[PDB]
Order: structure tokens, then sequence, then C-alpha cells
């Protein structure tokens, strides 16, 4: 993908120039300032597509694109991505790969799913503050959840609808192509936003070990998590539903495995695992015929763990602990961005923004993440792979009722 | 009504928990909170419909829905129901049943007439405050008066674009029939919202006799003004125009308003007052077929009083004196929420929000008012089924000319 | 035009009686505030349609209405009004007609054009502040760049998708046309008032010679500004590109400035300034038919330069000196403002507003240049007429490849 090696010609160029920069003498402020600010500008071009994006894709997708055997597909991936987010969550907060009021915090969480105010929510959100006479306050920062949840519930009343509203479906199937072509063309001008960020990131850096070791222990972690997510948990639920070995589902497929890393794209993975499932392990084409394809742009347990450990280790890094409520907005928006991160063209970076945008974190430190996703790239795409094969076999057990 | 049924159930649940819990033991603050909580959702979502809910109903109504006897008869309706509000207004103040800088007031409602900006009405609005340097200044709280106001102008200039404005005619359409789903469902989710709030209120009450008597007091006020303004000014009124006996004019009805109360809904009711004023006052099928429909969802005198008298009621109870300006939003909110109340399906505590939301009122104390609207019910229907057929002969009689 | 006439009676009426209030005796600060009061309200509606004015402009124009001699137009256009903004910024500046951190404020201006939110944009917009840590901090008021920006993108993105977008793009026409309508009806309201604000400012004014001075100086800059832009920028371009008299140019012209002086409107002065290219120069119909009636509705450098002037005045009486990012802001805003004053009916009172509320201004003392818009008017007029002919002339020439 040009692109792809054209952001890792960035990230190569940002960082020698940094480096460059920091051994020849020290940077004024006013001119690392200058220096990262082409950075600054991708995430505010990237930050302003956040809300139509999440208006349009919601309401194309839940009212478009909507037998029983589906809903078991459906049930299985959301189960798998939500499985795959919350060990994320748990192993980034144990490792704490970043190195530096119960109630009430989820009780705001709660709050802040039924917004008050629709365009307020655009912008900000719900707090509880302490007085000891308790109070809610607003705080600055665009209620991701409240935004979320309401398009959910238009998009699933307007789907219900029918042809009835074909009009406002064409109408929101409209704007989405538009979004779509302007994440599209900011993700051209990324290359050089991250090599900005990345050469300002370093002359900032106090002491490149301490930062290469954080960065080196948050790629481990993602590795872990993929490793567990992939090699116990899929394997595990395989068997506690199926009761038949795992590892024999899994022999098979090692061709699928390996196109997965091969192609570093389920897209191109995907007429291989196809031939592995229906020749190998023999699973009816009908459950491959659907499981396989629905999977390919919607389950990304790989995509979801990665998105939790980065979203914390940018809070850890940032010396910010979240709140039982901010690791709920983590984990559930890690797995809307995974669905997204699929379905949306070129949507990395985006989805990564509205996972820090929702937990409400500094945003910039998105450079280092970038600098290692190509190495991440690999593992992650297989994982998701995994999960598809396994869910075929899974949905396909679970209908023999034929 | 299944739903009124469950939610009086849910009244009476809630309240009997309430007194439970209080006699019990003194309940802990966080609990109460966390008792309280389902109630608060239940506002949080409400209230985030009633935007959509005036920009939709707004645009759909005064142009979808839009000869001289029709004029007539929407007269006699917007005028009935602002003096049905302002009888509300002045019983509610001088009664008082809540028991706890002139021209600059109304100079801000005006001002709050014209939002500066659309966006930012959607939540805040225009303030004078004293510095003697007068300045204004935004302060939380959505521009009911803005917005409505601006959606008017809208409509009305959309309206007469003519099929011109086809395609954002039917657009708006298809978003008010997904909004009321929304207000249908979550008013299904009411009756345990209610349950809730009233238990919460219950246990932190201090003095039971007060409230209830505060509540009380209210229904009498209530009381008082349907008894005036459809005993008093509507047959007063049909004289002055008509110069012919009301009782005589009421007298025909009796049927009428029998199946008003009886039916307690104007629609149950619609077939036996075209056949009142049809066969008994011989009012010309042609004014009866126009003047009884239009008001079965329109003329609403009634309910006008009751959402004035509630929402200042509410301002009394809560320490709060309303401002000129203030009562004149309540009057004018009251009058739109009437017109509501009576076309958007279920939107009986949407409405009551929606003064609140104006008059920048706590919201929460609707509880207290749900208790009691089914004992008031019968009368308010009852008043606004008489409206409509004194219209009926008021129209008829000032359309002679024929 | 009935308006304009009433308009400027309007203003007389309006003097008239705030110089009879003044010599009467000192008028009450409360009563002066009532006696201008209506012309807020006029501000008030006008400044509430900036907004979908800007959206449905930039969408229903940049989609809708979009070889190679029409972008040598569109480049000649473009290029003379940021030409003719910037030749009135700078005489503001040295003339200095009214009478009362570099890079940071360039950056902010940068980061104002990517919004991080659309929805905060319309409201409010991005700051440096200094703490010597410097930190962005929102201020009131809408992101007029930001809003233009984004929507310029959009609008661009829809026009490419093509036939896919109609439906959006019909949507977003019919909204343009209820906006517009709107406007109209608002500048209706506008003589009185535009009355009741001159009124008002005469009543407050101190000294009617420094004001009268101030605005008489104002008037001449104006007058400059259309003197070298017209008689020496023009011209000399012409020839820089033609090598040709750009006097033997003119000379053919004179009665197309006439016509542009006689009939105060390019629109009326079109017919004339076709002959004249035509007979006169022989310039082919091709280019005369297609520079002229563009030119007539978008190249406007003799309204930009006034816009900028006009924004700069205003600043400067109100004791307000614009940093370098705000005069960037009126250069780009005034060109739009030009290219909409042209377009949009009757939107010279909006137009204005907006430059205003983009470098963030009073917006009262807009009363002033109304005082006097009718003057300059002719001036102005023939300016933009005399551009569109040199541009048909420069546009020929560099269109003999044929
Ligand atoms: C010195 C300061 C430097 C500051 C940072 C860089 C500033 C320049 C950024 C830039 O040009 O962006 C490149 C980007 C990408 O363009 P690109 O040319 O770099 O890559 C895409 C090219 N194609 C389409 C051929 C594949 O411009 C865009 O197209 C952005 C689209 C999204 C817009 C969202 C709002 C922000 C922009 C508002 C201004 C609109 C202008 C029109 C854009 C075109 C739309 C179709
Ligand atoms: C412990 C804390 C308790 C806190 C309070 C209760 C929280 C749960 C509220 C709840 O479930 O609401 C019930 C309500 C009502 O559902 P219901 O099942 O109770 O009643 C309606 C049922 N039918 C349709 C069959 C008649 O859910 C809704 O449908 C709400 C619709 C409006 C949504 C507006 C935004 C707020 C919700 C955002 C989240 C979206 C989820 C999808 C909803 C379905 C949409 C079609
Ligand atoms: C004492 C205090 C005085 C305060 C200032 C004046 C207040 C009155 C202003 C006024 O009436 O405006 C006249 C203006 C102009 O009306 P007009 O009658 O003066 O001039 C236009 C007349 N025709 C159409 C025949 C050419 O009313 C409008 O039509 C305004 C349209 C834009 C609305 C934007 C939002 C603001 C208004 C919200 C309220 C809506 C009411 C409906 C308006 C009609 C829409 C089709
Ligand atoms: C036979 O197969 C049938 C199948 C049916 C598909 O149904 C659709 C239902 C909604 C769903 C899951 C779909 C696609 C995009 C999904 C969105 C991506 C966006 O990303 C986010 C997060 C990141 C933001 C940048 C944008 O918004 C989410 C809120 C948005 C999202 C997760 C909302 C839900 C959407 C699929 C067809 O599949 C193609
Ligand atoms: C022959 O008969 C012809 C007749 C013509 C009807 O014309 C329509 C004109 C607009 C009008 C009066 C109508 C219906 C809903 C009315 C709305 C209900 C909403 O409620 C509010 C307040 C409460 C909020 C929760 C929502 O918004 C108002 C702002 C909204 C409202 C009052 C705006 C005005 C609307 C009728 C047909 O009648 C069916
Ligand atoms: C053969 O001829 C072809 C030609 C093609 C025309 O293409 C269109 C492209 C966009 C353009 C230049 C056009 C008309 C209105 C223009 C708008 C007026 C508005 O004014 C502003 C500022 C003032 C505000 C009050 C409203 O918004 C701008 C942001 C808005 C504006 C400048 C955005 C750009 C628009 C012409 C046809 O021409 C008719
Ligand atoms: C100010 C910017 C443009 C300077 C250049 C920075 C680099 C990193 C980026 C910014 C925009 C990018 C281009 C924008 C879009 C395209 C079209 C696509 O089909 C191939 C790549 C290509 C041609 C990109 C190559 C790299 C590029 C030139
Ligand atoms: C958490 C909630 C759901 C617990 C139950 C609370 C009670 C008061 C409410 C909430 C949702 C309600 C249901 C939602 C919708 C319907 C469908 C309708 O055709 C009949 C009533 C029925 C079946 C309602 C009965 C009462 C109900 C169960
Ligand atoms: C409160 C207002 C209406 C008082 C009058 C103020 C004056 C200056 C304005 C306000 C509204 C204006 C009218 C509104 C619209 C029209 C229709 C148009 O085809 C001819 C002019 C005419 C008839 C205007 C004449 C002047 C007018 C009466």
């Amino acid at each position: 993908n040009l692109l792809l090696t054209l952001t890792v010609f960035g990230v190569i160029l940002g960082a020698v120039c940094g480096g460059l920069l920091r051994l020849a003498s020290p940077i004024h402020p006013d001119v690392v300032m200058l220096i990262a600010f082409p950075g600054d500008i991708l995430m505010r071009m990237l930050k302003m597509l956040i809300l139509p994006l999440i208006i349009s894709s919601l309401i194309t997708g839940l009212s478009g694109l909507d037998g029983r055997l589906g809903t078991r597909a459906m049930v299985y991936y959301m189960s798998t991505t939500i499985i795959a987010a919350v060990l994320g969550v748990i192993l980034v907060l144990a490792i704490h790969p970043g190195n530096p009021s119960s109630l009430d915090a989820f009780l705001d969480l709660i709050r802040n799913l039924f917004p008050e105010n629709l365009v307020q929510a655009c912008f900000q959100q719900i707090q509880t503050v302490t007085k000891i006479k308790k109070g809610l306050e607003f705080k600055d920062g665009m209620n991701v959840l409240g935004l979320i949840g309401f398009f959910i519930a238009f998009g699933i009343a307007m789907g219900k609808m029918g042809d009835q509203a074909k009009l406002m479906v064409d109408f929101f199937n409209i704007l989405n192509e538009i979004v779509m072509k302007l994440v599209i063309m900011i993700m051209w001008y990324s290359p050089l936003g991250i090599a900005c960020l990345i050469c300002g990131k370093i002359i900032a850096i106090k002491d490149l070990e301490v930062v290469a070791r954080q960065l080196g222990m948050y790629m481990v972690t993602v590795i872990i998590g993929l490793i567990i997510h992939g090699g116990i948990f899929l394997p595990l639920i395989y068997f506690v539903v199926t009761r038949k070995n795992p590892f024999s589902f899994f022999a098979g497929i090692f061709q699928a495995w390996i196109t997965a890393l091969g192609t570093a794209s389920s897209a191109g993975t995907l007429p291989v695992t196809f031939r592995c499932l229906e020749e190998n392990l023999g699973i009816d084409k009908r459950v491959t015929r659907f499981v396989l394809p629905v999977g390919a742009t919607i389950n990304m347990d790989g995509t979801a763990l990665y998105e939790a450990v980065a979203a914390i280790f940018i809070a850890q890094m940032n010396g910010v602990v979240l709140d039982g409520g901010q690791i709920v907005t983590v984990s559930l928006t890690a797995t809307l961005a995974s669905v997204g991160a699929a379905s949306i063209p070129s949507a990395g970076l985006v989805t990564m923004l509205l996972i820090l945008t929702a937990v409400g974190l500094p945003t910039e430190d998105i450079s280092l993440l970038v600098a290692v996703d190509w190495l991440l790239d690999r593992m992650r795409t297989s994982v998701n792979v995994v999960g598809d094969s396994f869910g075929a076999g899974i949905v396909y057990h679970l209908s023999k009722s034929e």
C-alpha cells in the first residue's frame, strides 16, 4: 500500500530529522511548536470528521444493512470483541506499559449515555463535583457515548420504519460517502503530519531510553494480548461451545493464518479462509458464505485490543489515571472503534482519536503509536482472521437444527 | 390504556416503597440518589427528544398541513388557549399552590426570541447582568422560544415555497416519525421511572403533610381554573359573539360533555359531539366537519391551563419567583405545549419538561404532578371538548355570509 | 428600488429624530436603549441567518454550479478581489479613518481554519493565552473561517460525487431558497431598524463633529481605494498581461462605465457592457458570453474593498487594534462577503455582519456605514463593472490558443 509505505517513510524521516535537531542543539520552544504544528493540523482535520463520521456511519449501517444464523454470527462477533477489548484493558493496567467517587464516576457514565441535549453533547459532557454537597457540572469534551447511543436509537428506529425512511436513508448514505472522501484525503496528508509529530516528539523527549522502553513495553503488551485472546480465549470458547479439538480446528486453517500474515489484510486473506473452512474443516458453504464476509468488516478482536491498550498507554504516559467510567468508555469505544477501523476506509488514525476524544486524553501522543503500528499490524490482522474462522465453526456447530 | 393504568400502578408502587423505606429508617443520601436515579434517566431521555421534536413538529405541521372559516377556527383556538394559559398563570400566582429589572427581563425575553446564533440557542440563552453598568451574558439553558420562533419562520417559508420544498418536507416528515417512535418507547419506560422518582421524592420530603397540602392546593387550583375557563369564559365568549343562550348551547351538548368524561379522550368523544352539534344545536355539517376534528388535536384550553399552573407550581415549590419574562415564557410555551401534548402521541411528560426547560426550572418535581395527573385528566379532557363545541357554534355564527 | 429609497428615508428620519431628541434634552440611558432596541432585533435576526446562509450558499454553489477559459475567468476574479480587499486593508490602516504574540495570532488563525469540532465552531473559536506557559483556550464567537473552510471541502467533495449526491444537492438548494426568503423579509424590516440605530447612535455620540469627520474620512478612504484599484491596478494588470493600451481598452467602454453609474447595477449595466466589448473592443462573443455574466455575480472588487475598509473602520472607531490574523480574517471574509453580497439578494447588511462577526467586532456601528452606503454605492458598482470588462479583455488575450 503506497500510503502505508509512505506513512512508514514519513515516520523514519520525521524520526531522523528530530534526532538530528536534538543532537545538533536544544531547539527553541516556539520553533519546536512550529516543527510539530503541521501535525496539530492533521489531528484538527481528522478530529473534525469524527462527529459527522459517527452520525453517518451509525445511521447508514444500522438502517441500510439491516435470519437466525446471522444473529448467531453478530452475537459471537460483539461478544469476542468486548472480550478482546476487556483483555486489552486488564493487560495495559497490569503490565502498565505507559510510565508517568467510585459510584459517582459510573453514575456520570450512565448520565453521559443519555445526554439531556444532543447539541451540547457534541462538545461537552456531565461530571460530578464535590462542594460535602455533590453537583453535576459540564466539562469540555464531546460526549462520544452520548451521541453514539442516541444515533444507535435513531438508526434502529429508522431501520424499522422501512421504505418510508428511504429518502432520509439515501441522504445519510450520500453524507457518509462525502465524509469518507475527506478522511481519505486527510490520511493522504497524514505522512507529513506523522513525520512532523514524531520529529517534534523526539526533540521534546528528555530521555530517549525511558520513552523507547515504554513504547517497547506497550508493543509487548499489545503482543501478549493478541496471543492470549487468539491463542487461548478463541480456542477455549471454540471447545466450550463445540466440545471439539481447537488444535484440530486450527490445524486445517494454518494456510488461512499464513495468508493472513502474508496479505496482512483479511480482504486478501478472504478467499484462502473460504477454502480452509470449506475444504479442510468441511464447514457448510452457507455458514462460510456469511460468517467470513460479515466478520471481514466487523469481527476485529485484535484491532479492539490494540485500541484499548493504546488508549490506556497514552493515558498512562500522560500521568492520567482513568476512573472506572473512563475505562468502561475505552472498552465501549474500543469495540465500536474496531468495527469502524474495519469498515471506514483508511480510518486507523480517526478511530484512535475517537477513543482518545472519548476518554478526554491529549490526542497528540497518537504519533508514538504510529511509529510502531506497522509491526503490530501483521499480528493484529492475523488475530482478526483467526476469530472469523472460529466463529464460522461455532456458528456451524450452533446451526445443526438446519 | 395499558400504559395509563401501568403509570398509575407504578405511582402507587413507587409511593408505597418510598413510604416503607421512610418509616423503616432514614435512607443514606447516596442510596436515595441510586433509588431516584432511574427517574433521572427517564428525564434525560425525554429531554433529549425535545429539540428534534420541536424542529420536526414545527416544520412538518406548518408546511405539510397548511379557507376563511378555517382561519376563524384557528383564531378561536389560539385565542381561547392563550386565555386558558393566562387564567392558569393568574390563578397559580394568586392561589400560590406551591409554598417555598422589569423592562430588562422583557427586553431579554424579546432578545431570546431572536437568538443571534441557532446552535448556541439550542443549549444557552441571553440574560441582562448589572455591573451601574448593564451587560448581556449567556446563561445555560436551551432557548425554547429562540428555536420555536425561528423554526416557525422557517416552516412558514418552506410552506409558501410549495411542491419545490417537497423533498425537505418529506425528509422532516420521516424525522418526525422516528422521534415519535422514540418518545413512545421512552414513555413505556416511564412507569418504572415515575415509580423511582416518587419513591425518592417521599424519602426526601421532610413533612408529608406540607407537601400533601401543597399538591392538593395545586390540584384545586387546576380544578378552579378549568371551571372558570369552561364555566364562565367559554360561555361568556359564546354569548358576546353569538348573543345566544350559552346554557341553551350547553343544554344540548350534555351528552357530548358526558362522553368527554366517559371516554376521557376527545378522539372517543368525537362522534358523540358531531351528533350533539349536528342534531341538537343544528350546526351545519360543514362547520361541524372542520371545527370538531381540527380542535380534537389543537384546541386544548384545559391542557394549557394545567401546563401553566403546573409550571409555576413547580417553580413555587422550588422557592423560585419567576420574572415577568419567565411568566410570558410559561404562557407562550404552555399554549404550544398544549397544541403538542394534543398532537404528539403519549407526549404528556415531554411537553411538561419543555415548559420547565423553557423557564429553566428543576424538571425533577414533574413526579408529583404525575401522582395526581390521573384525577385532573378527566376534567381537563372535558374542558377541551366543551371549547371545541363552543368554537363550532361561534364559527357557524360568524359564518352566515355563506 | 423601493427598499433602497425606503432605507435612505429611514436613515434621514432616524437621523432627524436622534438630532431632535439630543437638542431637546439628554435622553435617559434606559430610554436610549429602548430607542435603539428595534435595531438590536434587526441585527439579531440577520446574524441568525449567517450560519444557515454560509452552509447552503457554499454547498449549493460549489456543487450545483460546478472549460479552461472558465478557469482563467475565475482566477482573474479571485485574484482581483483579493487584491481589492488587501488594498482596502492597507488604506484603512494607513489613512486610519476610524479614530478611537505575532506568530501566535497567525498560528491561531491556522488552527481556527481546522476547527477540532464543527458544532463548537458554530459559536466559539480557539485563542492562544499566556500563563511564561502558552495555552489554547476557547473565546466566544462563531468560527466563520472554520465553517466556511470545512463546507468548502464538503461542497467540493459532493460536487465530485456527481448525480449520486443529487438528493443532498436538492435538499440544500431548498434550504438556500428558504433562508434567502427570510433575509429578504428581514431587510424589509431593515428601514425601521436602521432608523432606530441611527437615532440612538446620534443621541449617544458626544461630539457630532468628530464622528462626522471620522465617517467622512472613511468615505474618502473607500473612494481612494476604489480609484487606486480601478484607475491603476485594473489598467496596469491589463497592460502587464495584454501589453495593450488600458486607455484604448477603457476608451471604448466609456458607455459601459456610464451605464454602470446610471443603472448603479451591473445587472442593468450588463447588456451595454456586452455591446461595448463586442462592438468597440471587438472581444469574441464567446469570452464576452461567459466573463461578463459570471463576473456580474462574483467579480465585485469594489464591494470587497468597501467591506474591508468598513470592517477595520468599525474596528478602529471602537478602539480595537486588529492582530495580524484578524486582518487576514477580514481580507479572507471580505472577498467571500463580496462574492456573496453579489449573489445573495438584498444581502448588503448580512455580509457586513459576517465580516464583523468573523473579526469579533461590536456589529452595532454597522448603522453609520448604512448612513453613507447610498453615496459609495454608485462608485463601488462602477468599479465592479470596470473589472469584469478588463477580465473579458485579459481572458480573450490569454485565450488566443483557440
Ligand atoms: C450479510 O452481511 C450483512 C452485513 C450487515 C451490516 O450491518 C451494519 C450494521 C451497523 C455497523 C455495525 C455496520 C457497519 C459500520 C459500523 C460503524 C462504523 C463506525 O465507526 C464508528 C467508530 C469510529 C468513528 C471514527 C466513526 O464511527 C462507529 C460509531 C460506527 C459503527 C461501528 C456503527 C455500526 C456500524 C454493519 C453487511 O456488512 C457489510
Ligand atoms: C383540516 O384540518 C387541517 C389541520 C391543519 C394542521 O396544521 C398544523 C399546523 C402546525 C401545528 C399547529 C399542527 C400540528 C402540530 C403542532 C406542533 C406540536 C409540537 O409540540 C411542540 C411543543 C412540545 C414539544 C415536546 C414539541 O413541540 C410545539 C413547538 C409543536 C407544534 C405546536 C408546532 C405547531 C404544530 C397543525 C390538520 O390537523 C391535523
Ligand atoms: C457559467 O457560469 C457558471 C457560474 C458558476 C458559479 O459557481 C458557484 C460556485 C460557488 C460560489 C462562488 C457561487 C455562488 C455563491 C457563492 C457564495 C455566496 C455566499 O456568501 C457567503 C458570505 C456572506 C454570507 C452572508 C453567506 O455566505 C459565502 C461563504 C458564500 C459563497 C461566496 C460561497 C461560494 C459561492 C458560484 C454560474 O454563476 C451563477
Ligand atoms: C504540503 C504537502 C502536500 C507536502 C508533501 C507531503 C507528503 C508527505 C504528502 C502530502 C500529500 C501527499 C499526496 C496526496 C495524494 C496523492 C494521490 C495518490 O493517488 C498517490 C499519493 C499522493 C500523490 C500523495 C503523496 C505524498 C504527499 C505529497
Ligand atoms: C428495566 C425495565 C425494563 C424493568 C420493568 C419496568 C416496567 C415499569 C416497564 C419498563 C418497560 C415496560 C414494557 C415496554 C413495552 C411494552 C410493550 C407494550 O406493547 C405493552 C407493555 C410493555 C410490555 C411494557 C410493560 C412495562 C415495562 C416492563
Ligand atoms: C413594525 C413595522 C412593521 C413598522 C413599519 C416600519 C417600516 C420601516 C417597514 C417595516 C416593514 C415594511 C414593509 C414590509 C414589506 C413590504 C412589501 C413590499 O412589497 C413593499 C414594501 C413593504 C410594504 C414594506 C414597507 C415599509 C415597512 C412597513
